[PDB]
């Protein structure tokens, strides 16, 4: 058994200090996708230890090791929505913890729930979106289409199934109230990763940042968790140009594959899913200006120390404008041939 030996080492070898992973591991400039995939489960444990969650919540180490491996094994391998995405999203949550004084805003258990939700938030993603579940009449749509956020409901359900697997419930010593609270938080945070949900609550996020965060307002806690979750989910946009470029390639590979499946079903894909129509520079610039930048602007509004994140998203978007011309074939192609016109 592969997992058996990995677990044995994860449990008995001990947890490496975060600085041994990388000297800049806790910096906004660090790219967690640089970490070898084989080192990521150990890194998850290192972060959990460094954030004091293991000690504070007296988490059972064998259970935690099993849980971490089960979560990793709970991702498939589409180009983008894979374990390295969940890992990098979890890492950014850790960065927010290390850089932004979250304990002035959120309860301990909320910060814990955010991180665990990050690990779990895309579990068993098949590389297709919510619309496709309904159009393809998938099992997931049969279960959840009446509620909406089909994939995100599945991700949450998958997280619960892992918890309900013997030897994996890292919360099973919790008081009844804390257990209920944790699972309720995971529901809210994972369901908040549906961009439709973000767009619905965006006005509320703005009003929150306008009036100023009120740590005594429970709805403010809820809203901030949603924003932070979204900030983690999109955090590839806050690194360098190379990260944005590669993640664009991964996402559109995933998108265009869905589009191919939609065409074969006799449906016409969204433009951004259609490899014959999608003009990537326009599409990325649009996503950055209309989705990613406003999120990190709000984050900056609430946390001044997060200004560098917004400025690098803006910087990355500007670089897309600058390379857009490259999508136009000047002169002859690659191979000196016009055969592709046929
Ligand atoms: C947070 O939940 C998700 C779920 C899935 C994805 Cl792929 C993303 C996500 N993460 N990075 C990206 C980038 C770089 N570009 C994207 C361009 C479009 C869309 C998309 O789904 N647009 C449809 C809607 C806006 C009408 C998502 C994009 N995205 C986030
Ligand atoms: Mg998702
Ligand atoms: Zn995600």
């Amino acid at each position: 058994s592969a997992m058996d030996d990995e677990y044995t080492k994860l449990l008995h070898d001990g947890i490496q200090p975060v600085a041994a992973i990388d000297s800049n591991f806790a910096s906004f400039t660090y790219t967690p996708r640089s970490l070898p995939e084989d080192d990521t489960s150990m890194a998850i444990l290192s972060m959990l230890q460094d954030m004091n969650f293991i000690n504070n919540y007296k988490i059972d180490c064998p259970t935690l090791a099993r849980f971490c491996l089960m979560v990793k094994k709970g991702y498939r391998d589409p180009p983008y929505h894979n374990w390295m995405h969940a890992f990098s999203v979890s890492h950014f949550c850790y960065l927010l913890y290390k850089n932004l004084e979250l304990t002035n805003y959120l309860e301990d258990i909320e910060i814990f729930a955010l991180f665990i939700s990050c690990m779990c938030h895309d579990l068993d993603h098949r590389g297709t979106n919510n619309s496709f579940q309904v159009a393809s009449k998938s099992v997931l749509a049969a279960l959840y289409s009446s509620e909406g956020s089909v994939m995100e409901r599945h991700h949450f359900a998958q997280a619960i199934a892992i918890l309900n697997t013997h030897g994996c419930n890292i919360f099973d010593h919790f008081s009844r109230k804390d257990y209920q609270r944790m699972l309720d938080l995971m529901r809210d945070i994972i369901l908040a990763t549906d961009l439709a949900h973000h767009l619905r609550i965006f006005k509320d996020l703005q009003k929150m940042a306008e009036v100023g965060y009120d740590r005594n307002n429970k709805q403010h806690h809820r809203l901030l968790l949603c924003l932070l979750m979204t900030s983690c989910d999109l955090s590839d946009q806050t690194k360098g140009w190379k990260t944005t470029r590669k993640i664009a390639e991964l996402i559109y590979k995933e998108f265009f594959s869905q589009g191919d499946l939609e065409k074969a079903m006799g449906n016409r894909p969204m433009e951004m899913m259609d490899r014959e129509k999608a003009y990537i520079p326009e599409l990325q610039i649009s996503f950055m200006e209309h989705i990613a930048m406003p999120i990190y602007k709000l984050l900056q509004d609430l946390f001044p120390k997060a200004a560098e994140l917004y400025e690098r998203v803006a910087s990355n978007r500007e670089h897309w404008t600058k390379v857009s011309h490259k999508f136009t074939i000047r002169g002859l192609p690659s191979n000196n041939s016009l055969d592709f016109l046929d």
